[PDB]
């Protein structure tokens, strides 16, 4: 069977025949659609990891041109050995480096895909306290930033074993600001990070109490208790937010740091869980001058922004908002390419992510992607892939949410 | 029971009512078809006239809904009028719906028509019933007379005009033009298109027909209309029955020049109403704009009229990069346009932010009322400025109810012409 979509906009017409492959749900039945849905939906037994195992080997060994290979057939019976006698295996690191690589470019809802081939693959499966997670972290940051010249990158703790001993960094990146709850009802910093913020404060850090804290890291290694570290200061590169026509922008005293470190999600290889991988590449513009800075919940400028710029916020059909977020994603472009510091416009990033899902089809037979996320959540029309026509499916290796660790860590101390 | 969720206000919606979908999405649960135009070829009756199995199960189905809606289920009407129905299907291979029910399925095939983001206004529809109609003369009175109702001068009303149903697929009632007011498309000799980029095809149809081609940007294409399977017949809309906006904008005085318009009236009349197994291939069905239809998509997208070069060259922007966000900046100003020439000439327009949160009120008291509402994220979500709308931040779930509205072929693509 083969499914073909078609760009609205060229009439280009491609053919999926890999959704065939596609393995668990996209949440969605035959007769309802949850595409919409954020997250539509205790560790593996024997007889569910064989096939798990067997099934990436395959595609590991089919990627590299040996299916049914002798050292094909000889990994095969030594992943089976390693499964019946301790109920897991593991990975060789070209296995690690693949599966990571994939996860990457399986990744329905990422829109910086072309680069998947080119992640520079840490492995910290040797790690065994809080303290060895910190310095993985610490040369991760080091590694990725570049002096601005930013670099993918992604880090692999142990993996998960009997589901009580789990590595985690309890950070959702390796870099953001806190956020503090004010006794008259407002919030200062980042409104999003206020719950994690007191979990800090909580564990003993002693917060400045400014709008753009760094955040510590809040590392678990072992399934122990986390413990709190302050990442280099020297380390965490930021850019202040300017304008190149708007004196004033300076003013607001906006930044933003600029690495982007997706550290709370869980990467899976051939049934194994890797509970504790944070990534990292750079940013689209948006992500910081649309969500970050004008989500209502977030940082919220657009009121300010828009006095400053002398608008009529009297009436909605003034559009007072609409001309505000693109002064304000300009001033995050500007800021970023004055500084050297890696960025893609959303124009760009759609533009090369239509060109990477066609190259997939040609050469992969498809390419999973979730258009409610890959659109930018600005001038969604005026970018290509907003009249792209795109199907979602689960392939694995996956990169998968999970439960935040302090809804389900049993604490050990006093 | 599902339930979805509102990531910004955290309100939590359950939705009994995906119980009561009928059509395949599309989607199973190892793929997602949500990006799809037509992700589904899933019909309830099959291609032609059907047999008394095929037809009397969908017409038992709407009867039993439109009777338990007024709280009649099993009573002596609803029993009799089953009875009728029987009869007319065993006599005739089809049925006729009565004047009620005709507005009852109207008003639900709007309500349940996932794509649009203006249904509160759901059962604020005038229903012109032209089941008599025989002609494409007669087609062309029904269709001035709802234009000229539904205009009202500028405070616009929303309408829907119902031709005759089809029969045997060789008798069809259709409007070959996709809305009853378009703008025509030409080719032109060095290969660019002048016009409306869309309509090429169907400009040439009419030329061919016999059209003659004033062949400047905003020409008002002529009514194409087909009755009982003839050959179509062309007809001039009166000009003064159709209202037109200049657009202008509040603070940039070369705006006029460029010598932009739209008309007031938007009117699909290519889509097909399906009420219990009765196909309606004509039901041109009318409403007011959200100013981002004309000021993102008719002006902007690349493959219609494309004048993001043009506005950014006046407004002096540096057009070099990407990255300066000019094609966005031009964006705003010219949707800015859009809306004060529409409110300064007193024709009925809404902006994207007040729409769409109208939106979410109305997916509130569907919930409430109903226990759910079908709703397309992809569409409802307007094309410029997404999350500083509540929708992007709202989950939606996206099902098929009957009645509804569905797409169908382009006439010239299967009529034999005599
Ligand atoms: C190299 C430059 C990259 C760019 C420009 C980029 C861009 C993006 C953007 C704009 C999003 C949506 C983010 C949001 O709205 O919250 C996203 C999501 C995502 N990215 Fe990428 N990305 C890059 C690299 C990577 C890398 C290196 C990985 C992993 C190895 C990755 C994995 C993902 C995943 C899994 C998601 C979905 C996250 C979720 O579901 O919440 N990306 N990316
Ligand atoms: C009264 C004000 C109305 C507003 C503001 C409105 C708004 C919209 C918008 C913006 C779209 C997306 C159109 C596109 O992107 O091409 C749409 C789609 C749609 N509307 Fe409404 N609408 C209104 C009235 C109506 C009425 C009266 C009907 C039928 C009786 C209707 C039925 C539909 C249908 C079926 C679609 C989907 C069309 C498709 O799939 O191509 N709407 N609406
Ligand atoms: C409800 C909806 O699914 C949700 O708001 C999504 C929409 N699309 C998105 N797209 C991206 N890139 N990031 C997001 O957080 C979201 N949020
Ligand atoms: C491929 C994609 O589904 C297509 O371009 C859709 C996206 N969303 C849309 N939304 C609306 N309202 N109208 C449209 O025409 C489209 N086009
Ligand atoms: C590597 C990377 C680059 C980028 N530009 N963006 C992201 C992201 C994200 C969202 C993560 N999600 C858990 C909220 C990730
Ligand atoms: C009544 C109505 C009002 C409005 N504001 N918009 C539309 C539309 C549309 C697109 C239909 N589709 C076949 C392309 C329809
Ligand atoms: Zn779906």
């Amino acid at each position: 069977r083969f499914l073909k979509v078609k760009n609205w906009e060229t009439e280009v017409v491609l053919t999926d025949t890999l959704h065939l492959k596609s393995t668990l749900e996209t949440g969605c039945t035959e007769y309802i659609c949850m595409g919409s849905i954020m997250h539509p939906s205790d560790v593996a037994t024997k007889d569910q990891l064989f096939p798990l195992a067997k099934e990436f080997i395959d595609q590991y060994y089919s990627s590299i041109k040996r299916f049914g290979s002798k050292a094909h057939m000889e990994r095969l019976e030594e992943v089976n050995k390693e499964i019946d006698t301790t109920s897991t295996y593991q990975l060789k690191d070209t296995e690690l480096i693949y599966g990571a690589k994939h996860a990457w470019r399986n990744a329905s809802r990422c829109v910086g895909r072309i680069q998947w081939s080119k992640l520079q693959v840490f492995d910290a499966r040797d790690c065994t306290t809080a303290h060895g997670m910190f310095n993985y972290i610490c040369n991760h940051v080091k590694y990725a930033t570049n002096k601005g010249n930013l670099r993918s990158a992604i880090t692999i703790f142990p993996q998960r074993t009997d589901g009580k001993h789990d590595f985690r960094v309890w950070n959702s990146q390796l870099i953001r600001y806190a956020g503090y709850k004010q006794p008259d009802g407002s919030t200062l910093g980042d409104p999003a990070n206020v719950q994690f913020t007191e979990i800090c404060i909580q564990q003993g850090w002693k917060p400045p109490r400014g709008r753009f804290d760094v955040l510590p890291l809040l590392l678990q290694a072992n399934g122990n208790d986390p413990e709190l570290f302050q990442i280099p200061p020297e380390l965490v590169l930021e850019v202040p937010i300017r304008h190149p026509k708007f004196e004033w922008f300076k003013d607001l005293g906006l930044k933003w740091y600029g690495l982007p470190a997706v550290s709370n999600m869980l990467l899976e290889i051939g049934g194994l869980e890797f509970s504790a991988c944070p990534f990292s590449g750079w940013y689209m513009g948006t992500e910081i001058g649309v969500r970050d800075y004008c989500d209502n919940s977030r940082y919220n400028i657009l009121e300010e922004v828009a006095k400053k710029m002398n608008l009529d916020m009297r009436k909605t059909s003034s559009l007072w908002k609409d001309q505000a977020l693109v002064e304000i994603n300009i001033a995050v472009l500007y800021s970023f390419q004055s500084d050297k510091v890696t960025i893609v416009d959303h124009h760009s990033a759609t533009e090369s992510f239509i060109k990477h899902m066609e190259n997939e089809y040609r050469c992969r037979g498809g390419c999973p992607a979730d258009w409610v996320w890959i659109v930018p959540p600005m001038s969604g029309s005026i970018t290509p892939v907003f009249h792209q026509e795109m199907l979602n499916y689960r392939l694995t290796p996956s990169f998968e949410y999970q439960p935040d660790p302090w809804n389900t860590h049993v604490w050990k101390l006093v």
